[PDB]
């Protein structure tokens, strides 16, 4: 139950302050290799990211989990290069996000399970870098293909002990659908983070999942298009709720007794091609702190509301370690 | 000169060409992320080299691999197979039916520059340059497909490389394609309107040929299909005909083991044209020089970069 990173296995003691939902680059499979000019250059992306991670390291971050799948253009060589140069642990992922190509979406639950296992048990591409988390996504009512992905994720998790992290669009309360399928496969809720759960203020929804032992991904705290009302693409991607509003859900879950079920992140990136052109600039305008936003802005905000330092250390260090540590 | 995955070649070196083929039909990054889907990369290479050597022994000298980025083109795979089989392979840019978000969110201007990158600079970090632009079409042409066609036209106008289309979603889609290409100022002689062998509407095909378009037939009943080649010859448009198999040696973009279905239907693979179609046409009285025009002269004129 050491944890696999892009630099190899590390012990739980070394994981430290973890951001469990981030991205070096949000893209599409092969796109970084075929069109680096889109990002200025690969070299520019590598530097921009390295600088960003280093600033997160200065603010106390020791590990990030890059939840980019194959179809979100995960380039594990970009992750390894940036991890080493920033000296920050990066856990990579398998799974399937919202843009599977035909070679993925035509696959069977059995085939998908085998693919996830390859990426966990053997390595990603020809690199030997093994995934440490499984990635899944739904929007709205689960599609037949998304249900296959969820079942394959559960089976791969049961075989390897690595956890599952989900994209929910909304809520839209997607966690209840996901949890039902995961449990039908015998997966323990303690192996699952229901992500983008900071999109909603439905505390009944959040607390009921937490009470079942799910981890709650309050993972996009700095995402907000307040002030950018004239930019429809910004509003659609980041929403109209303030970062403080998202952050207060952390306090709300603590106050209900569920501190141990909380995972906090920025869901930041250093490049993005999967959306509108130059969207990285729009996001950067909203959060110049990048991935340092959690430790620099959110932690002090929560301490200010009277949350004890020890509880914040538990959410940022202990919870991610328990989550990431492989457990059958 | 024409760019191949082994560098530039002269027109005289091109020889008998199959202008619409694939080594592998897949998705971007897939071959590398899950080569075991194909058994192994090594197995895919071995099969592709055997199949290309078979085609070469039946007279083929060049294939045009019209796999785009989104059809999982791997020019390193193409280079390896090309070298081992001693068959020239022309690589493609463009957009097929499965663009990921990073492609389908792009403007006409952005796509134009990406196609130009792949033609003028090279594919990925390989220095291998695309010698053709690829556009897949459905139905009457979707808005996004129209964007791709216009970018293809603009990249062609800047470089002289031709454009080949293929239609899956069937209508008289060639006329809509032609209208878009012509609105951009593209010469029809730079365009192969593909898989025209799907229909049996000779008047439609003849009218496109008379306008200067190349007519892309393919496919692997095949005899009825082959008789359209003769019909177009007899209309006076042998110069406008291109013939290919649209074959591949691996496929992951459809159902599992579809490659087995395909191989059971057409065990000749890419040799189907020279082993079956060419003798059939010779038997129906098409002369040698005409067959050589279709298989050698037409592809060379089509592929040789020109702005006219
Ligand atoms: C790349 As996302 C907006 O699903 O974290
Ligand atoms: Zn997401
Ligand atoms: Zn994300
Ligand atoms: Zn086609
Ligand atoms: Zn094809």
């Amino acid at each position: 139950d050491r944890i696999n990173t892009v630099r190899g296995p590390i012990t739980i003691s070394e994981v430290g302050f973890t951001l469990t939902h981030e991205h070096i680059c949000g893209s599409s499979a092969g796109f970084l290799r075929a069109w680096p000019e889109f990002f200025g250059s690969r070299e520019a992306l590598v530097e921009k990211a390295v600088r960003g991670l280093r600033r997160a390291r200065a603010a106390g971050v020791r590990t990030i989990v890059d939840v980019s799948t194959f179809d979100l253009g995960r380039d594990v060589r970009l992750l390894a290069e940036v991890s080493r140069a920033a000296d920050v642990h990066i856990v990579a992922a398998t799974g399937v996000w919202l843009d599977p190509p035909l070679s993925i979406r035509m696959r069977s639950v059995e085939e998908l399970t085998q693919f996830f296992l390859r990426e966990i048990q053997y390595g990603i591409e020809d690199t030997g870098i093994r995934a440490g988390i499984i990635k899944v996504a739904i929007t709205g009512k689960v599609t037949p293909f998304q249900e296959l992905v969820l079942r394959a994720a559960a089976r791969a998790s049961l075989a390897t002990g690595v956890p599952v992290i989900t994209h929910t669009a909304g809520s839209q309360r997607g966690g209840e659908q996901q949890a039902a399928i995961f449990e039908s496969e015998g997966l323990s809720p303690s192996r699952v983070c229901i992500g983008h759960s900071d999109e909603t203020d439905d505390l009944s929804y959040l607390t009921a999942l937490a009470a079942r032992g799910y981890l709650i991904g309050l993972d996009s705290i700095p995402h907000s298009a307040i002030g950018l009302e004239d930019n429809a693409s910004a509003t659609a991607f980041m929403g109209s709720r303030s970062w403080q509003t998202r952050a207060l859900l952390i306090k709300a879950l603590i106050d209900q007794g569920y501190m141990k079920q909380i995972l906090v992140s920025n869901d930041w990136l250093f490049g993005i091609s999967s959306y509108v052109t130059n969207f990285m600039d729009v996001m950067d305008s909203v959060n110049p702190d990048g991935m340092a936003f959690i430790p620099l802005r959110v932690i002090p905000f929560l301490r200010e509301k009277g949350i004890p330092q020890e509880t914040l250390a538990g959410i940022t260090v202990t919870n991610p370690a328990r989550f990431l540590s492989p457990t059958l």
